[PDB]
């Protein structure tokens, strides 16, 4: 990557976006963008782009963090994952800059919608397949990952974010947001893990594998055809989570799933089971989930 | 963990028949010797069954084994190690409360079987303790009223869940996608409109109940209104332009009694009492 700062001249604020313990983040417009970034450039209007701005007195500590996040943002380069356009580090305070998405975090974008009713036929509506092609947009971001053996390791609507036309792109926002805190339990000191979207190898042995985001992205899906109404295993304890990842060890019939949603399809229930595989080598790959839900989508 | 042996269930009559398996009433044959009559009730999944329907009733075991209170449904036991599955549930011998108030009349001595006064507040504060129990595990019930309120012998009430396996109340759930239901008429309005079920959502479906149990469940809520227009109800209530209704004060009802349920339907949910306040009004002040 060229050592090149984004221009700080060239972000025009238009709003703030959040605020945290390091910094803020704020909404922005680029105009003209084409000489600094190179895109699918969505439909002569400014580009919005989404500016987390370091506190400039940050400690080296969250200064390290930020560049390492830098890093591991910078090879990723796919139409469904989210991209980093540019970064300003020569001086501070430090900027990162990724493209946005104005529907914000795909939890919060269905849980605005309803299924569409056939039999009825007022808030805003979605089709079923509008929410296969969801689910096949994010397969085929985690088919990208995998092709690059990189391990998402917290797959979930509230890491999908929404543009326009649908369009999803997959992120991970760490643990800067109060709002998901029930998603994630603590292990030691200050980290956390989504144990409710972990394969059972995850939360007993601490293996993430490409195979163990199959199982979150099964866990997702389910979350996609509930409208994001219900946390998986909703009525279960964190600790009872956990027994159930050893009731998939132990493999005496007593570990429990995620029940088919409502107006789920027995084919598409029968796909998030084989993401819920006991042997991670028969979880399907996700070029096989893309395919199935991109042909899926089309057919419904 | 070992199975409850299920040669001691001795079967008395079938309280129920269902699309994936059958309830007993049972006796358990010497429940002196597993305590390390007694009447049971439980549920036998169909030895025929779906692996769905076994994978959910797994996962209701689950639930109900962490409800340790007296005032709520208590798993006595499974047989889980061979088909059929069963779960082993206390019996309850008055049926649900919707029929046991239905079956009585208000007691007025100044004037079937009756009720007073005391004794229906009595039974309100029973439902606000097991519900007090159920906030302190974090439990979101989602479906409080009368139909899933249980009463033993001494007028002692415990808390249940039914799901919708009973064709009786089916009028009071609304469909919403599949075979998902909502029991609107006891929902708080923010539940009806986001699906925000929380704690005080279950403290509106309380204040609800608690009309219910001071009608002595003669009428449904909003019973001449249809679902839509209690729908459309939930969308004043989030108005706020003073169209929003409320139910009425039940016949007989002090209005400080009223004025309780009234804070239960507040339009914030961070302004309805929590459940050990209103144990404590309705069992003393
Ligand atoms: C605020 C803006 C500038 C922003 C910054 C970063 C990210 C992001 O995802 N970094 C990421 C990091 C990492 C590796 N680690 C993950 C967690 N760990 C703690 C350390 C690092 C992996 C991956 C993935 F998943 F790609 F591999 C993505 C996203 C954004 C954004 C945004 C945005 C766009 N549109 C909206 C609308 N509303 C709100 C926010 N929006
Ligand atoms: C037939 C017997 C064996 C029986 C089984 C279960 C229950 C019961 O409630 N499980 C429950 C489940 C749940 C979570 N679920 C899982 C998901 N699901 C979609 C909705 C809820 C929550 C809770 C609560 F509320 F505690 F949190 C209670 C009750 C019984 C019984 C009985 C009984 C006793 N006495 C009589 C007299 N007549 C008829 C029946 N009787």
């Amino acid at each position: 990557m060229p050592r090149v700062d984004f221009p700080r001249s060239r972000l025009r604020f238009k709003e703030k976006l959040g605020e945290g313990q390091f910094g803020e983040v704020h909404l922005c417009e680029v105009d003209s963008p084409q000489d600094l970034v190179s895109l699918d450039f969505p439909l002569g209007h400014p580009l919005l782009v989404a500016v987390k701005i370091l506190r400039p007195d940050a400690t080296k500590n969250a200064r390290n963090d930020f560049l390492k996040e830098v890093k591991i943002m910078s090879r990723l380069k796919d139409p469904n994952i989210i991209r980093l356009l540019g970064v300003c580090v020569q001086d501070d305070p430090l900027c990162m800059i990724t493209d946005y998405m104005e529907n914000g975090d795909l939890n919060q974008f269905l849980s605005a919608h309803q299924l569409e009713d056939k039999a009825a036929e007022q808030g805003p509506t979605i089709s079923y397949p509008m929410l296969l092609h969801v689910a096949a947009q994010i397969a085929s971001g985690m088919r990208y990952l995998a092709t690059l053996n990189f391990v998402h390791r917290d797959l979930a609507t509230r890491n999908c974010l929404v543009g326009e036309n649908f369009t999803i792109k997959i992120a991970d926002f760490g643990m800067s947001r109060n709002l998901y805190a029930g998603d994630y339990y603590r292990v030691q000191g200050r980290a956390v893990l989504p144990i409710r979207w972990m394969a059972w190898e995850c939360i007993l042995m601490g293996k993430f594998t490409t195979a163990s985001d199959v199982w979150a992205f099964g866990v997702t899906l389910w979350e996609v055809l509930m409208l994001c109404r219900a946390q998986p295993f909703g009525q279960l304890t964190d600790e009872q989570v956990i027994e159930n990842a050893g009731e998939f060890f132990r493999d005496q019939g007593r570990q429990v799933y995620l029940s088919r949603p409502p107006a789920c399809p027995q084919g598409l229930y029968e796909l998030m089971l084989r993401c819920w595989s006991r042997e991670s080598e028969q979880r399907p790959p996700f070029s096989q989930l893309h395919r199935f839900l991109a042909e899926d989508a089309l057919n419904t």
